């Protein structure tokens, strides 16, 4: 275990190993590299999504409470594939934050505690270069912030539901802020199957939305269904179009924040994929109202909905952070 990162004195370690190790009477080894696998869009490779973080933490907690392993060092290993290794490092750092009560900085210090190469930064889903480098530390800080503001709770998290509704066959949506924001791909005019691709019409969503207090739909992409189909059914509906892969005007950001601040229910936000444009505007709201940094919210939203926030949208959020924070301080003063 030379070079291994120690997370619990004489008890839990994170190791990078070129070949499969053999568990012994003294050491239990396990890897998730082939069990929890990131589903990529293009050259993005992580971070692993929230349900995969949950499944890891469940796996590890059971090992640490197991009688058969109670006298053993438990070693989470990953390989020399740096894209597997960054996700594996993210997983055990996140466990450290959630269950071992370490700060993101402590968890990350542990990840550097061996003699190991740096961890590769995560990147976006674009076809070019990505110069917004989302690090493992950023992802651990996003986890801490989500925990801090109750955006997830692994005592109640329902991974079967998460894994059900993320699928295009079941509507392709994810909660980003419980009770407040759901992100999804844009409905089509008719529920059907076209070239083996399942398409959902607005009405398909009504039961879930009504049951979960979705009062408002915000569309950010080109119109291919009549807004009336939602408003008839009782939903508020709003159009704030901006071009795929671009950043929204001040006017669009202003309008989005007013729409969301003036409902007490949840807002279902969509674009074409529900990734770039949708993630960018939700990020603006969460930076203003919860004071996430740009790195924390890009991490948090991608953990909930991989592929979210692309290309220039990333540097946009960094550029707008300071003013969104100010606008939030003003907003909260004018309360009371």
């Amino acid at each position: 275990l030379i070079g291994a990162c120690e997370f619990m004195k004489d008890r839990l370690y994170f190791a990078t190993l070129r070949n499969r190790p053999k568990s012994t009477i003294n050491i239990h080894y396990f890897s998730i590299d082939e069990e929890l696998v990131y589903e990529n869009f293009y050259a993005d490779f992580g971070p692993l999504n929230l349900a995969m973080v949950y499944r890891y933490c469940c796996k590890l907690n059971k090992k640490l409470k197991s009688y058969s392993l109670s006298r053993k060092k438990i070693v989470h290993y990953t390989s020399f594939d740096q894209r597997k290794r960054a996700n594996a490092a993210f997983l055990i750092g996140a466990y450290a934050v959630i269950y071992l009560k370490k700060t993101p900085e402590e968890a990350y210090r542990a990840l550097l505690s061996g003699s190991n190469p740096p961890y590769l930064p995560f990147r976006d889903a674009s076809f070019g270069n990505c110069t917004y480098n989302l690090t493992v530390l950023d992802c651990l800080q996003g986890i801490r912030k989500g925990l801090q503001h109750g955006f997830f709770d692994f005592e109640t998290f329902d991974a079967e539901e998460y894994e059900h509704y993320e699928r295009v066959e079941n509507g392709d949506f994810n909660w980003i802020v419980p009770g407040k924001f759901l992100a999804f791909s844009g409905p089509h005019p008719k529920s059907k199957i076209e070239n083996g691709y399942p398409l959902h019409a607005p009405e398909a969503y009504f039961p879930y939305f009504k049951k979960n207090n979705v009062t408002t739909i915000v569309r950010l992409n080109k119109k291919i269904y009549e807004a009336k189909r939602f408003t008839d059914a009782g939903f508020e509906h709003y159009d704030l179009f901006f071009i795929d892969g671009s950043t929204p005007s001040d006017n669009i950001v202003r309008r989005f924040l007013n729409i969301c601040e003036n409902t007490e229910g949840a807002i279902a936000v969509h674009s074409k994929a529900g990734l770039g444009r949708t993630g960018t505007l939700i990020a603006c709201y969460v930076m203003k109202h919860y004071r996430f940094t740009h790195a924390e919210i890009i991490a948090w939203i991608r953990i909930c909905r991989p592929g979210s926030i692309i290309g220039p949208q990333q540097h946009f959020l960094k550029e707008k952070q300071a003013s969104l924070w100010v606008q939030g301080d003003i907003f909260r003063s004018k309360l009371k």
